């Protein structure tokens, strides 16, 4: 089943105060319905992507992954086959959450479910069905 959340951090999970809010309590319930988390993000990475390792330190997601310490990048299969690999599940079990239509659509050639981001109230209805979470995120 859909096992795993791959989203990015950039236009997706560094919007406003409300929009982290909502993706902090949906990325929370997630975690607790045994969905494995990646942020698979385009970023040069190193001491400059500190916010975003913190959310692997802090327990938000389980791993954070960043192009420029990986070499290779989104929309390449090799960037989402680390992802994947990194919670342990085959890349057809995982979502792409992504603001970027090339890497969506990549990922979708890839295997992998893809969910368009652009805003996040129609994104959030994709998610949780999905995922088969309860409530209204
Ligand atoms: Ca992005």
């Amino acid at each position: 089943g859909m096992r795993g959340l791959i989203v990015d951090y950039a236009g997706v999970l560094d919007g406003t105060d409300e929009d982290q809010r909502r993706w902090r309590n949906l990325l929370a319930a997630a975690k607790k319905n045994g969905v494995g988390t990646v942020i698979l993000s385009n970023d040069p990475g190193g001491l400059g992507a500190a916010p975003i390792r913190e959310l692997e330190t802090n327990g938000v997601v389980d791993k954070v992954l960043l192009s420029g310490e990986l070499g290779v990048e989104k929309p390449e299969e090799a960037a989402f086959q680390a992802a994947a690999d990194a919670i342990d599940l085959p890349m057809r079990d995982c979502v792409l959450v992504d603001d970027s239509i090339l890497n969506v659509r990549g990922a979708v050639e890839a295997g992998l479910v893809g969910v368009y981001y652009q805003q996040f109230d129609r994104a959030v209805v994709e998610i949780v069905g999905l995922f088969g979470l309860e409530g209204e995120f």
